[PDB]
């Protein structure tokens, strides 16, 4: 039952900002590693003294690459004199952001219908502001609240080309690199406590919790109005036969923050196959695979939805599959993408629930933790 | 003329360490578009609850990237029961450098016979300590002492692999890159005033002046006794018809610091047909080439050592070519290497003086500043 109570008007989701040391290694690496191309940038060479920023794109995903220069480059500016394209940007905000956490998200961004209202309204129903409305070149507004730890919803409206001041990148250096990702299906937090987490940010944006049905969590997901922004939050289970990876992320990062991007693919046989290729040459290493009796027990639980071809390119590629009441999701998980074991990406596509797909159809995986776990079991005993 | 009055006994470059706030995403960006395989870590996996260390190398070069992790993770430990494998990294000191510089060199190592020995002596010398000698698993020593900025000269030495405390890296994340880079040639600093930071250096390791025959700089240029550790130091030159690469590199740099790493290739022509074929993809990009104007006057140049065929494999590759009394070098600028316009990497190779051929063999390329500025009036007036 989705009880469609958003207190403001939702699009989708715009753009995920990283907080980086050096934005620019940060962002060839992931271009290369996830196949997405170079489509903007704000940085000395337009003019920006406060901050370099590269955007990455593929499909509609939009990952922004963000690091501070030096502040005496912008030692005479003031805010209203700033040459910075992003207002809310904060030197020390961003060096105590990633000294904190180290690389990770600062910004879960969704483009809604007009930003001044969604934060003023947020904010009235109880969101802690981080950045008050901005209006940049009378075109587009950009406002932020706090959503975990220090973590912020960044809303963006346009009136009517990423942002103002962001200059399209020359089509020499964007090579339209695409192994088939296409839109981030969801972004998921690990707080200490699950609770006070939902209610807080359901308490702001009227998003409902999503139809659901010992690993480490547990955990609730929240949607808007169509289902096609979604927020699972996660919190340790601690004591067990292993170590919970939320209590694991929480140490490392030192508090709460984003856990997992989740990235559609149109194809995710291709995508694994492209990221797969590049791991060890710059690209990004993906969890162990699952034992092959995983596969094996596929057949009975997908074989009516996935022909014994396509289950054992999902074995070739490691790709996890789980099911629901409506849809059937295929999933595979990096290793962390930097130093610290905290924040990892998700590729995943789903299956079913034609009306145009809708969200969460196949829902996030749960159901994979015991099948897993037997799985591992029966391999063992094999 | 080579007086040969090092202090204590020399021996080769040994690493380059890079200061980083994310060492897994540097160390994977540099490995593709230098083509350098992870040779080693010393990370979580591997005991270190301190530091993030990737190794790289490409024969004998080799590059070291270091992040701290969350000081959280070791507050417990004092120095003597330190998890750290570099004992000279302290969590403050790097922060407050990348904060400063950004991504850049902090070490220039370089293996001597007696790291104890260098120390002290460099030290009785003027040398200002940084790092004490340090022995590791009773099989290394270590010692820091400042070089200029924040760089510090480290002395390796071993009594009979990289360190103790570093792991081999497994052969599967290990891909056997190799674009032709084998080892670091020289190592360049930028200072504000030249005299003191020449005179300190040779003050306290005994390095000699190298021999040499508005650009934006003057230079000068120290080398051990067999002229196989070269460390050339720019200061700016003030005021022109453009401004200072020295000056725009303090600026942006926050003072004195490293300026470029010049890396030897065994076939400089497949390096740089390796690394353009990466620029766009994950990899570096190349200074603007010269103009056809360059390359025709090459041929009244080094038409007695490059044939034809190989000053047009020059021309399409972008490589400079000067020459000296007794030796010719062909070289090649990247952009900067990450958000700042401060660290380039300059590839090289030397042709002449055989002997095993002598160091330094043509010279650093000084004449191509005056033939470069030439050959740009001349394909304008065209
Ligand atoms: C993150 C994830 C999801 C997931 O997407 C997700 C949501 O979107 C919202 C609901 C909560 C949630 O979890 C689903 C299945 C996963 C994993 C996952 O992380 N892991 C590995 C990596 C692991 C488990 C334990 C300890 C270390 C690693 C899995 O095995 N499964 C099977
Ligand atoms: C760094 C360099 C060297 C070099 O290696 C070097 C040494 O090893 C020691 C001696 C001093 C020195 O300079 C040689 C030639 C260079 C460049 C260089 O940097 N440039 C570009 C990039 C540039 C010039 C101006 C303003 C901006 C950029 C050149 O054009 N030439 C021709
Ligand atoms: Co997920
Ligand atoms: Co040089």
């Amino acid at each position: 039952k989705n009880p469609k109570s958003d207190k403001f008007k939702v699009k989708r989701f715009h753009h995920i900002e990283f907080w980086c040391g050096d934005a620019t290694n940060v962002a060839r690496r992931f271009s290369w590693g996830l196949g997405m191309r170079f489509s903007a940038k704000s940085d000395l060479s337009t003019g920006n003294m406060v901050h370099a920023s590269y955007l990455l794109t593929s499909g509609d995903l939009r990952f922004l690459f963000t690091a501070p220069y030096s502040p005496s480059l912008s030692a005479g500016e003031i805010k209203p004199t700033t040459t910075a394209s992003i207002p809310s940007f904060d030197h020390g905000s961003c060096r105590s952001f990633f000294s904190s956490h180290g690389l990770g998200v600062r910004a879960v961004a969704i483009e809604v219908e007009d930003a001044e209202s969604a934060f003023s309204i947020s904010v009235a129903n109880g969101a802690i502001p981080s950045s008050p409305p901005i209006v940049l070149n009378e075109a587009v507004t950009i406002a932020e609240v706090k959503l975990y730890g220090d973590v912020v919803l960044r809303y963006v409206s346009y009136k009517a080309e990423f942002l103002p001041g962001f200059e399209r990148v020359e089509d020499a250096s964007s090579f339209p690199l695409d192994y088939g990702i296409r839109r981030l299906d969801h972004a998921v937090g690990n707080v200490p406590e699950l609770g006070p987490a939902l209610t807080y940010v359901a308490g702001f944006t009227g998003f409902h919790q999503f139809a659901e049905f010992e690993s480490g969590l547990n955990s609730a997901v929240l949607a808007s109005n169509d289902e096609m922004v979604l927020l699972p939050i996660n919190e340790p289970v601690h004591g067990t036969k292993r170590k919970s990876q939320i209590q694991t992320y929480l140490e490392h990062n030192e508090g709460a923050g984003l856990q997992h991007l989740a990235l559609m693919s149109e194809d995710i046989f291709r995508t694994l196959r492209e990221m797969r290729k590049r791991s060890s040459i710059g690209g990004f290493d993906f969890m162990p695979s699952p034992p092959p009796t995983y596969y094996q027990n596929l057949k009975k639980r997908v074989g009516d939805v996935l022909s014994d071809d396509q289950i054992k390119e999902c074995e070739e590629l490691g790709i996890l599959v789980d099911r629901d009441d409506q849809g059937t999701l295929l999933q595979i998980f990096t290793k962390p993408l930097g130093d610290r074991p905290t924040i990892f990406i998700e590729i995943i596509q789903r299956v079913g629930c034609m009306m145009y797909q809708s969200g969460g159809c196949g829902g996030f995986g749960k159901g994979n933790f015991s099948e897993l776990f037997k799985s591992i079991e029966e391999y063992e005993k094999t």
